[PDB]
DNA sequence: AATGCGCATT
DNA sequence: AATGCGCATT
């Protein structure tokens, strides 16, 4: 109605309604309000198909859905069976030819009579993920249909229409060529965000820029401006899962991943740019709204963790008084570049992607190719596409073009008592919010 | 003539004859003195076939030799061609089915009319290795032939006859069954050393004890005695090549390799046992008898080295005034367990084996199997097989059963200036003994 | 889940 | 030199 960012969280059961006024539930997303639906498409990793269908309004529940997943075999047959009762639901397996890869992108295409809406978010399609957790949502505006006679690209300065199409053609699934053509007939020119995809593969030369962290690096080179005293502006990475990052920080994180994030403006330098990583403590999960059960969505393995204790001295607490979400655990992923006083940020990103090489990609064969395992997707917010140099941090979440950060800044470092949440090991010592212990059976 | 150990060095050209009285050249080994030869066998890694043949006395030069190597293809055809002129020389390639494996064992079998002599040493069969270097030699005594009528094992308390046979059958080469039967007809009972082989493969259960460092561990359990204050007796490893030992000391060296070395007596404990590794500095090679050319036989690669700078704080200088060999570089390998004051040693080993997992073996598939790449071989000296508790270090090399250590004790740690010798990188800064620089072309 | 990258001598 | 061990998700 008023604001430029179109950036929202999910409704959280069990907090003061102060905080959920201006958040969204999935039903609010699929409301008649947002136009008379014709068909949808749902990209995601996990699906409760019965629950999902109940989230659409009765008026629209018979209209086609295409589900886009990466599952195979028994996971596949369970999904296919779970969707058998509904004659309007179709499916599209997306090809995951590298191992340990996930179809992790979370996105709704929503076709109406009145236009198109694209929605990029961070929540799985199961009840537990929209209940008591802290998630991220971006809404496009309604994209009007292009008149049949007229000839217009329907493109924005951020090249979003063209960046999104490239993302979908990369699948090769026939079921999506329908959704490419749908997008081609629609005017996407009002879009003020840049798209950031990861798609699986191994990419060489000029192709490395297309996906992953080289994509972010390129965008930041071409569309960010180098600030005075830039080296003192830190990086902040926020996530719910942790992949294997190697033997020490030089192997990937503080070399290859951090380079791409700190890039700003065309001129390149070749640092002590502080990196603050945010990941819930054991104690943040203990005192949570769910308690230890929140550990269900925080899958840091003990085997992965003990390999890399070096990482943990970069780890800071979940803390989100600005949203009243300190006890609603993070399944959102975000990355941003603040000023040293944290009053302003050069850019913000929300995405599906975790702190993993699978998701962001990592280099192979001596710097020549970039391998990515997983499908991911996010939107980047840049001041340059709003005629600004920086955003200003909304000191409290809920006054014009000041960006709404969901967590508290500055991040607070782990105490000596603190260790990170790990779902493999049993927490038997102190009980959770609801008087339970944790034994991963 | 007098002594019990039978432990010698090679003659070194360019030192005071004080030091070479009581050392040996290869011709001294193959002399008529040691019996009228019938045929020999020569196990080794590198061979100069023309030079070799010239080391035998003219009287014996026509008598059969079998060469035992691991080379294949062009290395093979070069060797086969190089031995073509001599109708008495035969060959035996030994099978190296794991990759990066070497046939590294250095041993002479020497058949005479009057008996058998086995000789286990550390020098390759090329002129450069017997010239100005510091090497190790063990001679058996003359093993008399067993009378055809009599029935006697010909075995010693150290089970050497049986340990050696097992070593040769492990090859499967038909050419060696002749040498097994030769050994079977001979009395090896006077042997006061234990044999220590590495042969290539992957070994499970009770088989792990047969080879490598599990072999040493087993021998030390069964035939050494646990001293009072044993944890304060250090370990000392001396070598010319360095394999890849992993990301840190826990991966192999200070866990798996060091355990096996410090074992003593049946009772097991489960430490700060100091480990002193001896490897020439850049400066030890610079000031050497050869100069930088000595770097030819010290093949520590820059790629291997930079992976493991942690190792280098265990590194001590080559220093051997006791032998007048400080400038003759080490191609010998030795390991031993001294007392904290270094006056006495629990045991001594000379061997072909370097500080590598290839040579010593390392564990796979979670502690169940031990993999070895290479063929190696040494003799272990134990006081228990001489009715003693310890040896006493010969304060100066050249008074009854005091053991002759070739290097100076205690070892001296690297200075801040010092770095290890590495043959990949160019030493262009200060000239060597003969006014040359080093550029590895 | 099951492919292909990186590794390992003297 | 060219085999097979170990690795990599949310």
């Amino acid at each position: 109605k008023g604001n430029p960012f179109q950036f929202y969280l999910t409704r959280v059961s069990g907090v003061k309604p102060k905080y959920n006024s201006g958040a969204l539930h999935i039903k609010d997303i699929l409301s008649p309000l947002f136009g008379t639906l014709v068909s949808s498409a749902q990209f995601n990793y996990c699906f409760d198909v019965d629950w999902l269908v109940k989230q659409y309004p009765p008026e629209f529940r018979k209209k086609p859905i295409l589900l886009v997943h990466g599952d195979k075999r028994e996971a596949k047959a369970h999904l296919h069976a779970q969707a058998k009762p509904y004659e309007n639901i179709s499916l599209c397996q997306a090809k995951l030819d590298i191992a340990f890869g996930t179809h992790h992108t979370k996105m709704m295409l929503l076709l109406y009579e009145e236009g198109l809406r694209v929605v990029i978010h961070t929540s799985n399609l199961i009840h537990a993920d929209w209940h008591q957790k802290t998630q991220g949502i971006w809404l496009s505006p309604l994209y009007p249909r292009i008149a049949d006679g007229t000839h217009k690209s329907g493109e924005s300065p951020t090249h979003f229409k063209a960046n999104l199409i490239s993302y979908l053609t990369a699948y090769n699934a026939p079921s999506l060529k329908e959704w490419i053509d749908v997008i081609h007939k629609h005017d996407l020119s009002e879009t003020n965000v840049y798209l950031i995809g990861s798609t699986p593969g191994r990419f060489q030369g000029s192709q490395k820029d297309n996906w992953g962290h080289f994509r972010l690096k390129k965008l930041l080179k071409d569309h960010a401006s180098s600030m005075p005293n830039a080296e003192s502006w830190p990086v902040v990475g926020q996530f719910s899962s942790v992949g294997s990052l190697g033997a020490d920080e030089s192997k990937w994180l503080c070399s290859e991943f951090k380079e791409s994030m700190l890039t700003l403006g065309k001129e390149s330098k070749t640092s002590s740019v502080p990196l603050y990583l945010i990941y819930p403590s054991v104690e943040n999960v203990r005192t949570s709204l769910e308690g230890y059960p929140a550990g269900g969505s925080l899958p840091y393995s003990i085997q992965t963790a003990e390999k890399q204790n070096w990482l943990h001295s970069y780890f800071h607490k979940w803390s989100a008084e600005t949203s009243g979400r300190s006890n609603a655990m993070p399944h959102i992923k975000t990355y941003m570049r603040p000023s040293p006083d944290f009053s302003k940020i050069a850019w913000f990103l929300v995405t599906s992607a975790n702190l993993s090489k699978a998701a962001w990609g990592a280099l192979e064969k001596n710097g020549t190719q970039l391998m990515i395992r997983s499908y991911e997707l996010g939107v980047l917010f840049l001041p340059s596409a709003l005629g600004l140099d920086s955003f200003k941090v909304k000191q409290k979440f809920f006054p014009m073009a000041t960006f709404p950060v969901p967590y508290d800044l500055p991040p607070e470092l782990y105490g000596s008592k603190d260790r990170p949440w790990i779902w493999n090991i049993p927490y038997v010592k102190a009980p959770d919010t609801h008087g339970n212990m944790w034994v991963p059976s």
